[PDB]
């Protein structure tokens, strides 16, 4: 079997990308943020907290035929932005592009914090990391993609993530046609429960490339690229203006300016990131101060391939007996 859905970024910024999924019986459909950074499924529900809801679609249990209470299960998430939430656990059928999974644990949220209730546009999350980081007590569960893997023809799934515009996300197939040059393919390591490898290093625009080992993980979940001081100090010293905020917390830099691009390597070969995907816009409304998307991971204790790094490229997430990450250009 195969799936293939569309994912669209939630605002003009490209924040966060959404993608529908179908739960339930009859079909109720979701917009989830797929999330390789993380392991569980969860849901806005209606037994979350009324005040905590605020726009998104909610899944209703009771109203599926097919869910079936988990019993004693219970979840509770902490994420790196310090957004959380937690619940209960069903098991139902869960669909994204026409790839079905029966069974799926569907975490519904009886809490969720201030972050998630302020946007409107996501109704929980598709963990797509490996099942060991999964939180569901008692009996940790399954990711949607760890349920599926032996059913699809090949057991991968494709992350192509569009700058202001939709992308897709595939199950079970790699789309030649999706991508230029080739997929050039790289280790990973699974000990922290990521799609964590290591870049071969680096360079700033037209600059010339830097040969050093970069750990971190490829997190779809995550807006921005957050790479070591060094690295970035050498980024944004290319910044007319720009400079370090403790205040704003992170690097700025003037609206006015054209920013440079920013090339990671994936073994020999090269991903391209253009200035502009480094642009995220004003600080706060009305401000010529724009927040950069190229930020120190120092204190986050580990260096994050966020969506401004993926949407540069056609990222191939493979899920044979041994994981490896393709990278190719598009």
């Amino acid at each position: 079997s195969t799936g293939s859905a569309t994912t669209t970024p939630i605002d003009s910024l490209d924040d966060a990308y959404i993608t529908p999924v179908q739960i339930g019986t009859p079909a109720q459909t979701l917009n989830l943020d797929f999330d390789t950074g993380s392991s569980d499924l969860w849901v806005f529900s209606s037994e979350t907290t009324a005040s905590e809801v605020d726009g998104q679609t909610i899944y209703t249990p009771s109203k599926s035929t097919t869910a079936k209470l988990l019993s004693g299960a219970t979840w509770s998430i902490s994420y790196g932005d310090g957004s959380s939430s937690s619940g209960d656990v069903y098991t139902d059928t869960v669909s994204v592009g026409g790839l079905t999974v029966t069974g799926q644990a569907v975490e519904s949220a009886k809490k969720v914090s201030s972050s998630f209730t302020e946007d409107s546009t996501i109704d929980g999350l598709l963990g797509l990391a490996f099942s060991t980081l999964n939180t569901v007590s008692p009996t940790q569960q399954k990711t949607f993609f760890d349920n599926a893997k032996a059913s699809l023809d090949s057991p991968v799934f494709t992350a192509d993530l569009g700058y202001h515009a939709p992308g897709t996300y595939n199950f079970g197939f790699i789309d030649t046609t999706a991508y230029t040059g080739s997929i050039t393919y790289t280790a990973v390591s699974t000990k922290q429960g990521f799609w964590e490898w290591t870049s071969t290093g680096y360079a700033v625009g037209s600059g010339t490339f830097k040969s050093t080992s970069i750990d971190g993980i490829a997190d779809t979940g995550t807006t921005l690229l957050y790479l070591p001081a060094t690295v970035v100090s050498a980024y944004w010293a290319q910044v007319s203006g720009a400079k370090s905020s403790s205040s704003v917390g992170g690097y700025v830099f003037p609206c006015s300016a054209t920013l440079p691009s920013f090339t990671f390597g994936v073994g020999s070969a090269r991903i391209v990131i253009p200035g502009d995907y480094i642009d995220f816009g004003p600080i706060s409304t009305g401000s010529s101060s724009c927040f950069g998307g190229i930020q120190s991971s120092a204190g986050i204790g580990i260096n994050i391939f966020g969506d401004v790094a993926l949407k540069a490229a056609f990222v191939v997430f493979n899920g044979a007996t041994t994981p490896t990450l393709g990278f190719a250009s598009k």
